[PDB]
């Protein structure tokens, strides 16, 4: 049990620093061991940026919609934005760089028809149509670094000076940053690892007039424009971006949107620029005898750790924030670095009286099921070490975790567990957004995302191989012959279902043919959906999965539901209260009634949490197998399709039960039922990792209980376990 | 107290007929001898397009026809075979082989939408199968083909439902064909002479049956009470082309599988077809009426069955000279369908239950349904009187239920008494409310219907708006977008309601991307109008990334469509004490739990201000997911489960209101009524002629110097009625009761 652990520094508590590093087998100290220093290339020099204020990052902002009540309207620029963070750019010619849109028609208002007030941040529009809504899209300087701003507001730093951010796209600021880092390196001989936190462009993070978050996209590049960059883009790509190409009608190019060419063009542009400079920073670091480590977050926009070429940056490490299985996978699967690191929870900060061991062991549980599938090299925590030395139950929690971690490494050699199936998530983005589907705010699923995010989180720690593919991959090269299951999920008209790509007959031909020949297709929520393309067919692959969504176009056609099959391989681990099942059996099915179809269960069978409902799903014919069809619509179904199978699930919030459901779905759909038993846990609360090349397996408790489970080995025999609080057994 | 009441009768029942006719004050008798002596008006049912197999079996290419769409068949190579009849009831439907399939049919690649070249497919000589070649593999294919209708849809329905098992299937006929038309008219002429004792010809109905197709399992496959599917023929299709200057594709009927549902945003081809069919139906209905009148008889049309093409709410209906319309009283809404029809001398309700062994069986109590049906109809009747009432089915069946019999005496007496007191004049409406959709007046009271009187999971959240309004103390009209675009909004309108799911006739679909529509409604609201939006009002997909409900600014709510998830949504605190919710039953245990849990703290990418626990108390039916307030100045009244159900917004002089759904109930009708008075800035007008208790309603008759208060339930209800002058009266109303009082005569 040696090393692989990163411990954060403390102001003066330099006494227990030697004792806790010895107790935890620590080999690195954050901020005779390895030393990490956080570097912040775009802030922490107000002495520079105040003298060149037009070199701050900038962003297109969309004003509120203003109603015109005659042929003129006044549109205030800053009324809905935090004036401490953002300020309208009056230097760059508004009539050149801004755009007033009539949102009612979609037409751009002619620049002869509007002016910027000389003394107020107000736009005067004349010659317009009464009773239309009008917005301005304008450039704004970001005069306060979004993350430092966030920490300021969160910790209430009061009147502490606001860090002004700068943009290395301007040659003067770029020269300053490199000169400074050179000097910094010279002045930092003790530092072993430069922890870049992060680089050049903050992810979209804008605040409103009430000091609240207004707009956030962990992947967003709102905060990446300036007049020079926009003009250079035109010179390089051969057309001019509209402000609309960034404000996106109010959507701000959310990753949920079906990606437009303009967005891809901008990503490529930004990425060439960011990557060359990151490499320069890594080179300088290495030339000084130091390692370069990137933080996966904050100013990470334009790095693209999952695009090809990332390796050529020559970064030594990626370090990332661990909130769960999915966010662990984001870090763990990154190619082209020497090692990876997770900053585990809880952070060492007062708001975590309480038993802090619980969060720490829990954060470790969501992460460890993922680490088993895709190991991370190192672990650690941030913050105030004095604040946690005070909690003796927690210190012992960490000693255990650091040792379990290394024991895992020492048993497995950092090798990943064996995957029993090959699963592909199919969406508009593919590999570049590996493990990043459905995310808005990092680690914060919500009402609108959690029914889909649950898919990734289920997969993150599952005994299968997961890969991320795009509709472009499938159209150019077909479906790789080693894939067992394809998954398509999300709401209609998103990047994650795909939108109008589904009206492209080549795509449909390719998937249909592959499933007919024995492939497996799993649709979640509104899979393969295309609005208005066919009057009687919303899910374009409805025939594959046996389920469509009624969109109020087909109410005249009676829908007939076949009887639900309660005893089935897929649902075999769902406990049902006998009295629930009894009620469901007793009430029976609806009798055909004019205009109402028939066969829908009068009472629900239940037992399963499906998240957000997809209303009026129905079976396409009576040969589709219904597994849950409660409340007059369909939540779970399966269909045979030539040699292959399609499955529908309306939604899938993460839980052990739901992860087991999905796993069973994956083995069933790819006709691999008899392959399921080997290396399985009978208890859904527990999970098995098989390491054949080492002749070993482990079984883990996903919880802080005692859990009883039977593991089935490949040779048919069974081994029983009684697992203590988040335990781990090895055979 | 006698009259306005139609009595069913049968053979060998002269004595009970006589007694019950006397008991109920019946002035008319419906056929199904000695009974003829009584001096009552005599109704006889007539069925123009059936009951004559001896003719039609000799002229089988003159049965009505319909375009049918086969199942989607997957091609797995460059050829594919399509069974025409495997999803259809072969006892009802037969592919039409006589009329050139290559002229009249279409094979469609559903995966591309492309019509398959007529050269690339053949109809098998021996099997009902189409063979197709030169197709793309992995695409889905269908055939749209003409089928003869060989069994009368309604007679069939009844046969299957009543287990008639054995008897001959009645075959329908289509009068578009000159020979069949002549048969029908010669036969009606002969019948009139053979029926001197008949006073009222009760046409059940006319020429074209509403869409009603069955599947290979003898179940209903496709129904639309306003549907035009069963109305085609090669001749008619060809005549249409000549008249309108373009050929209808089979697609113009099958509609991708929708079959032209009234819920579909109407296409020009649909409207042309109606106009075409209606000219022809109306000319021939008129002849029947004229022949009836010349024989000294009245002509009465059943609002149902073969009524397609009569268009009772379209202009000109009065020119048919029909004396009466009769319809099934299923509820308030279906009562209004009948009552509001202009162009006839009188209207008639056929009440429930029907005298049949499915409800008149030992152990059942039909008087409960009988009185229930009366209650539901009576609240609508006060707003729009119908002239007459009656029952159908077997009298000898109802005669065995003395409790039921005594309930009828009560209903008959009450019906007549409401008529005598009000003189058949509508109660005074307190606001003018306009329902706005693609159809307008021609579908007055017909919005949200699929099968008649059968609201379901998909429709009840919107049908509830009509049922609420059907008996409400307001004037209700139905207007179209075309009316609005041509003439603006009539100045007498207080409130406009726009309701339904996105991309339907009822919300309006892309009409909402028409600047002029948006201009007109906005300016009218700003100048003091009221806009009430239900479900997905003013919704237009894709048009604006950041705006789904085009009038979100008016009503203060939009729906998140996963395009705007980077924008945090901030909900202002809910206001539980409001005019609109004033009559909602309080659950202090719900209210205190709600207050206790409080509101979500702003969280990154999750917005904030959403109540952590539901307030509840109101059934809004089907959820509209992820509705949210557009700004923090919108008034949230219900916003449970991280989305919005009920909200109001000030818009200049006027107001908008959002409601996610509205299943009918006393509580919900009262909530709507309150929405209407509030949104029109008419709170001060609300009290006058109102019942404190939502289970009761008030009808005012200024010109008779009367008001009445009615109990809409079978329980006793006490209520306090506020009069115009501010004075009040208390009432203890019995089970289903009515009370009358004097008011100031105007
Ligand atoms: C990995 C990552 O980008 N983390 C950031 C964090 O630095 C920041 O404080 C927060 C603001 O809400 O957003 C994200 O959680
Ligand atoms: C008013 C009207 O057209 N009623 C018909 C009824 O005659 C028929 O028996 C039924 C079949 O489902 O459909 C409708 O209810
Ligand atoms: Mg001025």
């Amino acid at each position: 049990s040696t090393g692989r652990f990163t411990l954060p520094s403390e102001e003066n508590f330099a006494e227990k620093t030697k004792e806790l590093a010895e107790l935890w087998g620590a080999d690195a100290i954050r901020n005779g061991k390895k030393i990490y220093n956080a570097y912040f290339p775009t802030r922490a020099h107000n002495e520079w940026i105040t003298l060149h204020m037009d070199e701050t990052p900038q962003v297109y902002l969309l004003t509120d919609r203003i109603l015109a009540e005659s042929d003129t309207v006044d549109i205030p620029l800053m009324e809905s934005f935090f004036a401490e963070q953002l300020k309208p750019n009056r230097d760059a010619d508004p009539h050149k760089y801004w755009e007033v849109v009539d949102r009612t028609t979609g037409e751009v208002v002619d620049s002869a028809n509007w002016t910027l007030d000389a003394d107020e941040d107000t736009v005067h529009v004349s010659g317009v149509a009464a009773w239309h809504e009008y917005t301005v899209s304008f450039l704004a300087y970001i005069i306060w670094d979004p993350v430092e701003m966030y920490n300021h507001l969160t910790n209430d730093w009061g009147d502490k000076e606001h860090e002004i951010p700068f943009d290395i796209y301007h040659p003067a600021t770029r020269k300053f940053v490199f000169d400074t880092f050179e000097q910094w390196l010279k002045d930092s001989p003790q530092t072993d690892v430069v922890r870049f936190t992060t680089f050049f462009y903050q992810f979209t993070l804008l605040f409103d007039e009430k000091r609240r978050e207004k707009v956030v996209d962990w992947f967003g590049c709102a905060c990446t424009v300036s007049p020079r960059a926009l003009d250079d883009f035109e010179a390089k790509y051969g057309y001019r971006l509209r402000p609309e190409d960034f404000v996106d009608g109010g959507a701000y190019n959310s990753a949920w949107r079906v990606p437009r060419k303009a967005q891809r063009d901008w990503i490529d542009f930004l990425s060439g620029f960011v990557r060359e400079n990151v490499k320069q920073l890594a080179d300088m670091s290495h030339a000084a005898g130091k390692e370069a480590m990137m933080f996966l977050g904050d100013q990470w926009i334009g790095t693209e750790p999952y695009k090809d070429g990332f390796d050529e940056l020559g970064l030594d490490a990626v370090v990332g924030s661990i909130g769960d299985g999915t966010t662990t996978r984001m870090i763990a699967d990154i190619p082209g670095v020497k090692y990876t690191e997770g900053r585990f929870l809880p952070y060492f900060f007062p708001d975590t009286g309480n038993d802090p061991s619980i969060e720490g062991l829990d954060n470790w549980r969501k992460a460890r099921r993922a680490i088993l599938r895709s190991p991370i090299s190192r672990m650690g925590y941030g913050g105030y070490l004095s604040l946690a030395a005070k909690f003796p139950k927690f210190v012992d929690t960490v000693t255990h975790i650091a040792n379990e971690f290394r024991d895992i490494h020492d048993r497995t050699g950092g090798v990943a567990a064996e995957g029993e199936l090959n699963v592909a998530i199919l969406n508009s983005w593919g590999k570049m957004r590996s493990w990043m589907a459905f995310t808005v705010a990092h680690a914060l699923p919500n009402k609108q995302t959690y029914s889909y995010y649950g898919i990734l989180e289920s997969l993150s720690g599952m005994r299968v191989n997961v890969r991320f593919i795009s509709f472009d991959d499938v159209l150019a090269h077909g479906i790789d012959s080693d894939i067992d299951v394809i998954i398509n999920g999300g709401p209609v008209d998103t990047a994650f279902t795909g939108g109008d790509v589904w009206t492209n007959p080549k795509l449909v031909e390719t998937v249909r043919a592959w499933v007919r020949g024995g492939g497996a297709f799993v649709g979640v929520g509104e899979p393969s959906s295309a609005p208005r393309f066919q009057t009687g067919r919303f899910f374009q692959l409805a025939d594959v999965i046996g389920v469509d969504e009624e969109r109020y176009q087909t109410l005249s056609v009676d829908k007939y539901f076949p009887p639900v099959v309660p005893d089935h391989f897929i649902t075999a681990d769902v406990p049902v209260d006998p009295a629930a099942r009894e009620a469901w059996e007793q009430a029976g099915y609806r009798i055909p009634l004019s205009g109402c179809g028939g066969g829908q269960s009068i009472k629900p069978l239940g037992g399963i949490d499906f998240g957000e409902p997809v209303l009026n799903t129905y079976p396409v014919n009576e040969n589709v197998t219904l597994l849950r069809a409660d409340g007059g619509q369909v939540q779970l179904a399966t269909n045979d399709y030539g040699k292959g199978r399609g499955v529908y699930i309306s939604g899938l919030p993460y839980s052990a039960a739901n992860a087991r459901l999905l796993e069973r779905v994956l083995f069933y759909a790819s006709h691999n039922e008899d392959k399921y038993a080997a290396w399985s846990s009978s208890n859904p609360e527990c999970e098995v990792a098989h390491f054949p090349e080492q002749g070993l397996y482990c079984v883990i408790n996903n919880t802080d209980q005692p859990q009883k489970t039977t593991v089935t080995l490949a040779d048919g025999t069974t081994e029983d376990f009684d697992l203590p609080d988040s335990g781990i057994a090895w055979r």
